[PDB]
């Protein structure tokens, strides 16, 4: 497609150093470019066919057009012998949960702030160019050799922008067309599917807090029923956090979706007015 | 594609008869298949490239999968020497639109009635099978011979399906997901999007009145703008119209998307509680 290369073998750009992880699209490896030593993380997804490539491809353009510190950039990708290669980024570093694993205990808050506040921005560009994550956690937050993040893993998220130019593609005089999409306002441009992202940012908060998500000690079959019948999680130790740290939690970890916050509102709240990296420079350096 | 036939003269197949009509994608003729003598529509389009025939995909998706009484069926596709053929079956009373404007006058409430019956069918089941028409007017709205009518021209149409199957698509255990997408509550699923559909039924209701709907006479350049700032547009003449066809439009034509009711909450509504299709066979045997 735009962004995948054929008829060439990535293992003629790029070698494999070792492995990074594992995971149900397979192995994660750690690549070296052969030309440049420029370093990179390498999915190779076996495909079964080429038809295949359409269920990749959101993600692969999504990487390919974001252009944010703090959003993995797409390096190359290749198809090849039936695999499809995605070469993203390093991230030094590695994730935040597999950090907090390491060391056995989670982030301080001030760790948190930093995260959270790299994140909402990375999020924030996402959801300025109409595309939401849908798959935010701990595991998909990289920390850079410098002490700051990207966010990764982009493999279920949506992309509106083609949706979007195909609902405001319109010939003929329009005189039946409803007025909330007269007024911009069907579901495409309305963050109501973007505020899900949100969520899910207060949950990898608790998770970055407790090293575990909330719900994590019931038998997995139980976890959606428990998120559908309880009111949203909060800190189990809340005396440990700031004010800050719990009213920016309540303002993502609401179920009006209609009352909870946008990240553009969320850029606003104190918890996340930090501007030094330096707690996470201290956390990483302990990790190495 | 799953439904369009390669290499083969579609007019080996069907013989064009005359011309039906004439819009921005070209001509349409009156085919009559070779063999069998069926009747069809054929769109003749010109695509420039290949990749153009993903534009016209969904459109023959939803003709090829749906299968009412009130919407028109597919009866074959080709890609020929740069032209896409759709063949789609005939209505041999043509649009409503077009029978006004050859009687030069509107259509009586007891008409609009069986219109307005068999088109909220239509619309029920594409609203029910997560496709939005998002082109509904009375030239879209087609007779058959026996006084019933199709809903024609998914040319702009949305089918959410493959949207939502890979929407509900997860693997491993959700604990970051909003408690909206865990009780199946995104825009997919909820009716927000396909009341679109429901206003414009509204105004092709008045349009079927009126002969021309709301509007008209404005410079085509103010009519978004007229949409947006008005109220709800009313018939023109209401002591011309019953308390059933005035109370029905306000459920239709409502500008707060959460009051106006789904084609669910209408098809209880006792202006469309008619069971004889007569007054149209009495209609469209004068149009013949
Ligand atoms: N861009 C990027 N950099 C890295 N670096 C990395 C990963 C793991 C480790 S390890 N094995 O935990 O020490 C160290 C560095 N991983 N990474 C990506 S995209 N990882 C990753 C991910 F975070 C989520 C899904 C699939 C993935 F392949
Ligand atoms: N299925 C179908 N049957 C017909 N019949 C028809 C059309 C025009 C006329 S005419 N020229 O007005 O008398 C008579 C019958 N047209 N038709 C379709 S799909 N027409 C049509 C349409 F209604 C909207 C967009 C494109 C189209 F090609």
């Amino acid at each position: 497609y735009e962004h995948v290369t054929r008829d060439l073998n990535p293992e003629d750009f790029w070698e494999i150093i070792g492995e990074l992880g594992d995971g149900a699209f397979g192995k994660v490896y750690k690549a070296q470019n052969k030309e440049t030593s420029v370093l990179a993380a390498a999915k190779v997804i076996d495909t079964k066919s080429e038809e295949e490539l359409e269920d990749y491809m959101v993600e692969i353009d999504i990487l390919a057009s974001c252009d944010h510190p703090n959003i993995v950039k797409l390096l190359d990708a290749f198809y090849y012998e039936n695999n499809l290669w995605i070469l993203i980024e390093f991230c030094a570093g590695g994730a935040v949960d597999a950090v907090m694993l390491e060391l056995e205990r989670p982030l301080t808050e001030s760790q948190i702030q930093v995260v959270c506040k790299q994140t909402l921005d990375a999020l924030n560009y996402l959801h300025d160019n109409k595309i939401i994550h849908r798959d935010l956690k701990a595991g998909n937050i990289l920390f850079t050799l410098d002490g700051d993040i990207k966010l990764a893993d982009f493999g279920v998220s949506a992309k509106n922008t083609r949706t979007i130019q195909r609902r405001d593609s319109f010939i003929g005089t329009p005189y039946w067309m409803a007025p909330e999409v007269v007024m911009c306002e069907t579901s495409k441009d309305r963050p109501y599917d973007y505020k899900a992202d949100v969520w899910s940012l207060g949950i990898t908060l608790i998770e970055m807090a407790e090293i575990e998500p909330p719900h994590h000690e019931l038998n997995p079959m139980r976890v959606l029923l428990k998120i559908a019948k309880s009111e949203p999680p909060t800190l189990a130790q809340p005396s440990r956090w700031s004010s800050n740290f719990k009213d920016f939690l309540k303002k993502c970890l609401e179920k009006n979706v209609d009352a909870r916050w946008t990240t553009s509102q969320l850029l606003q709240h104190p918890f996340v007015t930090v501007d030094s990296n330096k707690p996470i420079r201290e956390l990483i350096a302990e990790a190495k």
